[PDB]
């Protein structure tokens, strides 16, 4: 009944990509040629209308650094269509074969899209509740996209937030800051050996995660910016995005490749 409708003709199912508890997710084309990702939704277990919220935070939400929906199937058996990342999830593409590679200049340039992508989460008001590199797309000359996978978390979750329900756009900067440790250990769990009951009470504490090897400490400084035990103290993502594209100019202009950073 809207403009997002297409016939399911138009998409073919190519290569499945993960199961769910409520469907499936596919690589796959539409209209023959676009490379697209497919969204699935196994007749009952979730309310049509549920899965379908989706496709209308989607339509709302639209910017060159979050992830873009294509098209729907709106009727069942449901389809959601978005647009293919080619590299996958952030965090598998870190961990993975192009680990090694990867530097500070391309991993400061992904923290600056993705920090884009939440500058306009931050001017529409929105929250993200899950913001970490498991939740960003990668494509083709190193674009990212904020998404969400929608499959807890507290290793990346504000205090406020875990303990309180206090989730603003400021649980999501201290959670860009922790993303931010993802991008430069290439995709190491954070607080490494400490157990979900041992991350809660030492950040209350006043824990911090230290610098990571041949990080430079500008950055580490501005990860505790984003670590601040007061949500209304962390900088804004409109703060973040012009620091980090402006870092190897005006914050680390002597800048040396190392071993891994
Ligand atoms: C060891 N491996 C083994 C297998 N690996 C996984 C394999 C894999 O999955 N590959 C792959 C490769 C290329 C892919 N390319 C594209 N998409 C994929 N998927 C994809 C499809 C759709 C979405 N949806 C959204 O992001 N929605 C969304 C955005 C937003 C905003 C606007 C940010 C707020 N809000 N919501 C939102 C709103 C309401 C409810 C919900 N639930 C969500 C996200 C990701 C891909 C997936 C993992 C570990």
């Amino acid at each position: 009944k809207d403009a997002w409708e297409i016939p399911r003709e138009s998409l073919r199912l190519e290569v499945k990509l993960g199961q769910g508890c409520f469907g499936e997710v596919w690589m796959g084309t539409w209209n023959g040629t676009t490379r697209v990702a497919i969204k699935t939704l196994k007749p009952g277990t979730m309310s049509p209308e549920a899965f379908l919220q989706e496709a209308q935070v989607m339509k709302k939400l639209r910017h060159e650094k979050l992830v873009q929906l294509y098209a729907v199937v709106s009727e069942e058996p449901i389809y959601i269509v978005t647009e293919y990342m080619s590299k996958g999830c952030l965090l598998d593409f870190l961990k993975g074969e192009m680990g090694k590679y990867l530097r500070l200049p391309q991993l400061v340039d992904m923290a600056a899209q993705i920090a884009s992508g939440m500058a306009y989460v931050e001017r529409m008001n929105y929250v993200h509740r899950d913001l970490r590199a498991a939740n960003i797309l990668v494509g083709e000359n190193l674009v990212c996209k904020v998404a969400d996978f929608g499959l807890f978390p507290i290793k990346w979750t504000a205090p406020e937030a875990a303990l309180y329900g206090r989730f603003t756009i400021k649980s999501d900067v201290w959670s860009f800051g922790i993303l931010l440790t993802e991008l430069t250990t290439k995709g190491r769990v954070p607080y490494p050996g400490m157990v979900n009951r041992e991350v809660l009470d030492q950040v209350e504490r006043g824990y911090r995660m230290p610098c990571p090897p041949e990080c430079p400490e500008s950055l580490h400084d501005l990860m505790c910016q984003c670590w601040r035990k007061d949500p209304e103290e962390r900088p804004t993502f409109e703060y973040l995005q012009a620091f980090l594209e402006d870092y190897f100019t005006s914050t680390e202009p002597q800048y040396q490749p190392g071993e891994n950073l």
